[PDB]
């Protein structure tokens, strides 16, 4: 179970119960609590425990809460220089399509993602 918190703006990723995916500064939230599943060895599931939704990205590149665990789900785990995670879709890999975040804590469309990013630059931090 862990936080993924975004260095561009210092906030938690969140799943709202309405499918909405944000971000918040507030550690208390309770939409924040994540858990990662993996299949293979880099890809992993993102899944709300408050609500069980699954962090997923459309064919347009954005984010939303999917309710069904389907290939939009999976996401492509890399560590970066420092420590920080990056989460490429995979079914657009292609595309350079990261999960990613503004500065205001509202989230970004795939398509406007790109490397070196401070957005798509998440700290994975182990619930107690």
């Amino acid at each position: 179970p862990k936080l993924l918190y975004c260095s561009n703006g210092g906030h938690f990723l969140r799943i709202l119960p309405d499918g909405t995916v944000d971000g918040t500064r507030d550690r208390s939230d309770q939409h924040i609590q994540l858990q990662l599943s993996a299949e293979s060895v880099g890809e992993v599931y993102i899944k709300s425990t408050e609500t069980g939704q699954y962090l997923a990205m459309d064919t347009d590149g954005l984010l939303y809460g999917s309710q069904t665990p389907n290939e939009e789900c999976l996401f492509l785990e890399r560590l970066e220089e420092n420590h920080y995670n990056t989460y490429i879709s995979k079914k657009h890999a292609e595309k350079n399509w990261f999960v990613g975040l503004k500065k205001n804590g509202s989230c970004k469309r795939g398509p406007r993602t790109h490397y070196g990013q401070k957005a798509i630059l998440f700290l994975p931090l182990p619930v107690s």
